[PDB]
């Protein structure tokens, strides 16, 4: 489906990989891997295709793990937005979708806004919102 896409980090040359509802890490990009497919299901939520769950966090806290939760349009812990230059993070806060620090395999919310908090739709140079709505 045109809506489905892969979340890519240029610096690491890796894509987001959903392992389970409590584990979202990264892996060598493969457009054929369901676990690597995601899709916007609203103006602010991204759903894992393999698990039918939405990317979210336990709280809007630095280093909070980003895993999967039952999609809920009323929840703010699973709402995302695009910043500038492909910077991606939690809607309304200065915490970003991040990977690469402290040998941590799972995606984390981080205050740093460098190359590790920037992501593109795999196969393009556009931010994630280019495959969503709004």
């Amino acid at each position: 489906d045109a809506r489905q896409f892969l979340i890519y980090n240029e610096d690491h040359k890796r894509c987001v990989d959903a392992l389970s509802a409590i584990s979202v890490q990264t892996a060598t990009c493969n457009p054929e891997a369901e676990s690597q497919k995601f899709r916007w299901v609203s103006d602010s939520q991204i759903m894992s295709v393999a698990f039918k769950l939405c990317l979210g966090v336990p709280s809007k806290t630095d280093w909070a793990s980003v895993t999967l939760y039952a999609c809920d349009s009323k929840s703010e812990y699973q709402k995302w937005e695009c910043k500038n230059d492909t910077l991606f993070g939690i809607k309304g806060t200065e915490l970003y979708f991040n990977y690469g620090n402290r040998q941590e395999k799972n995606i984390k919310l981080y205050k740093g806004s460098g190359l590790w908090s920037r992501w593109k739709v795999y196969g393009t140079t556009d931010d994630l919102c280019s495959r969503g709505y709004e």
